[PDB]
């Protein structure tokens, strides 16, 4: 069998339900002119223009069956995420999403899993909206990989990493809200240069701040987009934890023995990154994901890893046996 | 032999000299307590602790022989590149700081080879100065990566890479002045995330612009550190340009066929690395970099590349086969 572990979803949420939030910025589906082009919206300003597999769970089982993914997971799209908006709205925000997500799955539970998202700018809530997500049925959570300036090695969020950890709840860390400045306008540069770096300043974080020595083994974490980076420059920030004590100063090994601690996902589109990949990671700690249905997005799911010339045996760890026990599929 | 042909040095400079072009932002050099052990000054104020063989070519000299690096071409820290300051007192600062390198090399100019700086705030200046320290017996120059929000598809830095192009002058890009914002304070996050984003935002920048469809073939451009995280995710860049109209638009070809375009140096402080930026740019255009005397450099010059499973006829071009051809050195 094929699991995708990372996909996005987006609810048909009309103009008048975003409004009742906050008509300026929550985000809204306009589903026009011919009805297989969408755009989200943001206010009566477009956003993003999206097509009909973010939306549709028939048509996405159709090109799912045609892909030859048997079971999808799939979470929020980062503009929903709402860790900007005042606690309280944005713990009702995700509790709706949630539900819609949930109502995606519900067409055909057996194929299409989800993961919920939290209202992070609140520990507590944040706590009780994943509790509540998996008990309803989410697989886990995906959270943005930081909120603000706050980078996951802050203790707001390793605690709530350990609260998922302590209650056996996944996350997935996507990377969001780009790190920049007004460097990077033109060809798509946030998301080949600022992505691929927020990501490794996710890992790196708790790393080098020592989280891991405190978050318990149980934690299951995941990485989007292979980790970034991060498997890539990991040789250098090795380097310099031998050569620089204060990078040495609250992570008492060297940086690389703290890969038995996490996963990525495989969409680093290259056959030379994902040996790479898997030769940092292991083949237990990469799982097939896609980013289906986006634009950057690997448009023949699976077909890097399958085309690979890893054991056959990694390639089903890969492709199945690993988000089979990470997210508890059968 | 062998070459290494990423390497610092600083001039014993005195804070009277500094305060003569701006007291609060010229750097100067300490070397106080025990002669040994000097920061990088500014004003009144330290800015890093540097050690002997940044400043003295004797000693340096002797450092070499024990590394068994024949050659080093070194040249300035980015601290002293000035890129902020009024034009015509940045280019009296790089004549004279280019004039302190080539009397640097002058104590052994058969062994230590100097590249220049340039007053890249004005490419007229930037341009005669370029000509002059390579007339005077400097090897090239080396810049930063980018000037404020201009990165290398600005028309202003494309010029001066054409003009250095025409005239036979090989360029050195390097990371400097790092995005980030607030966000990286810690364990030299600077060093370990924005510095490898840095330069593929800076090389991404000239494939992506298609600046090299204007740059004649005779630029040879080198990019520090590898290229940073060019190489692992240039997959996903070539992914984004199938996919996406606005990543055409101004490069007419795949992205990843511009590698025979530039060079990189081989400081990636890791084996898999190392043969995945091989495997990308081939063994004609790695060229052998250590960073020295910096701590996040390597400390054991040429160790990564001679301990590697690269064919002993790779191993010799990246050694010393390249940076001859790159910089005309016998
Ligand atoms: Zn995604
Ligand atoms: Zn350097």
């Amino acid at each position: 069998p094929r699991i995708d572990m990372h996909s996005h979803f987006f609810p048909r949420i009309s103009e008048q339900e975003a409004a009742k939030f906050d008509a300026n910025h929550a985000p809204w589906l306009q589903v026009s002119a011919k009805g297989d082009t969408g755009s989200i919206m943001m206010g009566k300003n477009n956003f993003r223009p999206v097509y009909q597999a973010l939306w549709d769970p028939a048509f996405r089982i159709e090109e799912m069956d045609a892909q030859g993914v048997d079971v999808q997971v799939t979470c929020a799209t980062p503009v929903m995420f709402g860790y900007t908006w005042e606690a309280n709205k944005a713990a009702q925000w995700a509790e709706r999403m949630n539900d819609f997500a949930l109502e995606f799955a519900a067409h055909n539970p057996q194929r299409i899993k989800v993961l919920a998202q939290v209202p992070l700018q609140d520990l507590d809530l944040a706590c009780k909206e994943a509790s509540r997500a998996v008990a309803a049925g989410h697989l886990g959570i995906q959270i943005g990989n930081h909120l603000g300036d706050k980078d996951l090695d802050d203790a707001t969020l390793e605690a709530f990493l350990t609260h998922c950890a302590n209650e056996d709840i996944p996350i997935l860390v996507h990377p969001w809200d780009m790190m920049g400045g007004q460097r990077m306008k033109k060809w798509m540069l946030p998301w080949l240069v600022a992505m691929p770096a927020e990501t490794q300043l996710a890992i790196l974080s708790l790393i080098l701040s020592g989280a891991f020595e405190r978050i318990p083994k149980s934690l299951k974490i995941c990485f989007g987009h292979g980790g970034g980076s991060f498997a890539f420059l990991l040789g250098r920030v090795d380097n310099a934890w031998r050569h620089r004590d204060i990078v040495r100063e609250d992570c008492p090994r060297p940086p690389s023995e703290y890969v038995d601690r996490f996963f990525v996902d495989s969409a680093v589109f290259n056959p030379g990154a994902l040996e790479l990949l898997v030769s940092v990671m292991g083949e237990d700690r990469v799982m097939l994901g896609s980013d289906y249905p986006f634009p950057l997005g690997e448009q023949k799911i699976g077909g890097l890893v399958l085309s690979s010339n890893l054991g056959e045996s990694a390639k089903d760890k890969i492709i199945s046996g690993n988000a089979s026990k990470f997210f508890n599929i059968n």
